[PDB]
């Protein structure tokens, strides 16, 4: 049975929803985001409506790889979908794409508030990150853009991996920063230390000004490129720049975050390795001594292959709006 919609217009926008959510009100800015309640299910929900979904290729090619994607993830650490719904009978009328999932409520800077966090909270919270990335990894997904504003947290501490969120470039990978083309997985691990210091110190690790700052603060603490590294870069002019450095040695951590648990220090100094090679991955993390008390090998799952060749390809819009529909068509909701 096609449930019942209403209109409504909210932060400038015309709304058209189930019935089953209630209490519509905007939280923020691809689409524009309510809170909403789910009398359906008792809970409260983000609702997000795609921004302008079929108008070019380009926005019709991402609404498709955003649904594939929250359709695919499925896991207690990563964002996935409550609903997918559109207004549309038919394929002829759809325009409009609406996403539902869980409203977690604050994001990890509402949750941190510039201040230390103790040491079990930080084992908590970054747990939980590197168990949706091992989830996310396995899928042979790299998130390429982890920061505060890309997890999503609730009252007690549980927390999410967004795809996208409602200072941009301090978590960033200096690889990422300096336009690589072949990323591995540990440029999210890179993000992950990151933050793990921010919520140890309560500071920012590399709070770069600039493009270049962002890149000196990072040399300062991981050194300058060793002789190993130097090996496999590919690309003269870098290479050139690098061997004109003048050797810089990579910092002691104990004396970075003083008084920290040696455990977390011994994460960080595996977490920050200038050689993305070197970074330990998600998987041997969570078996790190530091996460002990939460660290169960059974629960940790992993996702079944995703198929990426699918949202690369060059469609029509018309082909894309079709492949979509089918999309909310064949959603089920979970249990
Ligand atoms: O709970 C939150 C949330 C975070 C911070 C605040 C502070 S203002 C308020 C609320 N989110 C953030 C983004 C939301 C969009 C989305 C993403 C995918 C599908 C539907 C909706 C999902 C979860
Ligand atoms: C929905 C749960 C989180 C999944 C994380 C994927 C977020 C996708 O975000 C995308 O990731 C790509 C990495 O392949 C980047 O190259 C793209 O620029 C970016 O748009
Ligand atoms: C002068 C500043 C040096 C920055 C060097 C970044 C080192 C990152 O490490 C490199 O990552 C590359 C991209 O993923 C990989 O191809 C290499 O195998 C890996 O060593
Ligand atoms: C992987 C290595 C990337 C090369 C980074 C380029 C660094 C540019 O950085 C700038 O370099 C200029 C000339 O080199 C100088 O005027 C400045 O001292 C420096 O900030």
């Amino acid at each position: 049975e096609r449930p019942t919609f209403y209109r409504q217009e909210l932060n400038k926008t015309i709304w058209e929803v189930p019935e089953r959510y209630q209490n519509l009100s905007p939280v923020g800015s691809y689409g524009s985001v309510c809170a909403a309640f789910d009398t359906k299910t008792g809970l409260r929900v983000a609702v997000k409506k795609l921004s302008r979904p079929f108008q070019s290729i380009i926005h019709a090619k991402r609404t498709y790889r955003e649904l594939r994607l929250l359709k695919h993830m499925k896991h207690e650490n990563v964002i996935g979908l409550l609903d997918v719904f559109t207004p549309a009978r038919s394929l002829e009328e759809f325009n409009d794409v609406y996403l539902v999932t869980h409203l977690m409520g604050a994001d990890l800077n509402n949750i941190v508030k510039s201040q230390k966090l103790t040491d079990d909270h930080v084992q908590f919270l970054i747990y939980q990150i590197l168990r949706g990335l091992k989830y996310i990894h396995s899928a042979d997904i790299i998130h390429r853009d982890l920061k505060p504003s890309n997890l999503a947290v609730n009252e007690d501490s549980e927390l999410k991996i967004l795809d996208f969120g409602l200072a941009t470039r301090w978590y960033r990978a200096p690889e990422i920063m300096l336009n690589w083309m072949h990323y591995n997985q540990t440029v999210d691990i890179w993000s992950v230390g990151c933050i793990m210091a921010e919520l140890l110190t309560g500071r920012t690790l590399f709070p770069g000004t600039d493009h270049i700052d962002q890149l000196k603060l990072i040399l300062r603490l991981v050194g300058t490129p060793g002789a190993e590294l130097l090996k496999k870069i590919s690309s003269e002019s870098a290479r050139n720049y690098i061997q004109s450095l003048t050797q810089m040695p990579k910092m002691n951590f104990a004396n970075v975050f003083i008084g920290a648990n040696p455990l977390a220090v011994d994460l960080l100094e595996k977490m920050l390795v200038l050689d993305s090679d070197k970074r330990i991955t998600a998987a041997q993390a969570l078996a790190h001594a530091y996460f002990a008390q939460y660290h169960d090998p059974d629960d940790e799952p992993v996702a079944d292959p995703y198929d990426q060749s699918l949202e690369s390809r060059d469609l029509l819009i018309d082909e894309w709006k079709s492949l979509t529909y089918d999309e909310v068509i064949s959603f089920v909701p979970p249990p």
